[PDB]
């Protein structure tokens, strides 16, 4: 393994302390001596990742896939990034607007919320300390060039918004929002655009993850690797199962498998 791709959230950071555990800070202290290359690979924009402060004062990333693959980076060189078709960008905002749901529309140098209620206050500010998002109307940020939007609907509404971004990605880990990405932009694009670089291959990868938008890559890389306490679905695209974050999961994994 040459490669290590992890998800931030309940993959590095705890959901329940909101902190990297000591002992995976540890692992990846390790591995990055041994010649592992440490990516990022997160649903989340560049913008808001404000929980890795420690693996960055450490200098242990060497590159970053953010939103969900369609934004990529190593060092200042962005590597890869795409936007969502116009139309496709239009209908989900329409769809939002109808529905009388948030949604986020992620720009490469700006970020935007529209129609922003509790549910995106408490998760996102009270939760997960985010800088307070812009708020603007669905007119004005659906006629930008979108990377990633983020509506805040559930799983059976999604399933109604479907068939008017037909060409779209959508991850999603928890319940009340979903990622939106450019057809083929899941993680699994990111570990490919990232080896690419590194003259890395395919073969030579390894991916954490716990949550639905993590399946790609967990399936695409060589050895994937499921939290503890993911759901079923993301245990069953990995080819092993380690324990919860917070027992030591990341540890563990690397341990099992005779990376450190
Ligand atoms: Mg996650
Ligand atoms: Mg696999």
């Amino acid at each position: 393994t040459k490669a290590l791709f992890f998800d931030i959230d309940g993959t590095l950071v705890s959901f329940e302390t909101h902190r990297i555990p000591s002992s995976t800070i540890e692992a990846l202290e390790a591995a990055h001596a041994k010649g592992l290359k440490i990516f990022i690979a997160t649903g989340r924009p560049k913008a808001i990742i404000n929980n890795l402060s420690e693996l960055q004062d450490r200098n242990l990333i060497d590159g970053y896939i953010t939103m969900n693959g369609a934004y990529c980076f190593v060092g200042e060189e962005v590597i890869y990034k795409s936007a969502i078709p116009q139309e496709e960008v239009k209908a989900m905002a329409a769809f939002c607007e109808k529905k009388g749901v948030p949604c986020i529309f992620v720009e490469e140098h700006n970020i935007s919320v529209c129609q922003p209620n509790e549910m995106v206050k408490k998760i996102f500010y009270d939760f997960l300390h985010v800088n307070v998002i812009p708020t603007v109307s669905f007119e004005e940020a659906s006629n930008k060039e979108v990377i990633q939007m983020t509506p805040f609907i559930t799983e059976e509404e999604e399933k109604e918004v479907l068939p008017s971004i037909p060409t779209c990605e959508i991850g999603r880990w928890y319940p009340a929002f979903a990622d939106v990405t450019a057809k083929g932009d899941t993680k699994q694009k990111g570990i490919d655009e990232i080896i690419r670089h590194f003259g890395i291959k395919l073969e030579e990868t390894m991916s954490f993850g716990d949550g639905g938008n993590d399946i790609s890559m967990l399936r695409h890389a060589a050895i994937g690797v499921a939290m503890g306490q993911a759901k079923e679905d993301v245990k069953a695209a990995a080819d092993y199962v380690t324990a919860p974050i917070d027992e030591d999961g990341i540890s563990k994994a690397m341990k099992h498998f005779g990376i450190i």
